[PDB]
């Protein structure tokens, strides 16, 4: 029915990461960016990816 | 003093371009694309360029 805003804000965000990294479309890394930042694990014990500059630092040493 | 962030990149951006399009030296064209990457306006409700979809077509449509 909807991405909702969940995804309004993950889609959308990736978007505003292609002016940061200067490329007219989105590149899978940009919407991993975007949905890491959004991404967590819901349990008790709350678990998460690594944070976004390990996920960049990958995102620059590929590519 | 400064030419701010946005012209810095947008300028160095511009020569970004004319790597993706294999050209010699900066157009007034690439400073567009560049334009369109880094294109914001600051309001509550910003106004913008799409990122670079859209000039990569019109670039065609100038002769």
């Amino acid at each position: 029915i909807t991405p909702s805003y969940a995804l309004g804000k993950v889609l959308q965000d990736a978007a505003k990461i292609q002016k940061q990294q200067k490329d007219s479309f989105i590149a899978q890394d940009h919407i991993l960016f975007a949905l890491f930042n959004d991404s967590s694990i819901q349990q008790i014990f709350k678990e998460a990816q690594v944070d976004i500059e390990a996920i960049k630092q990958q995102a620059l040493e590929l590519r």
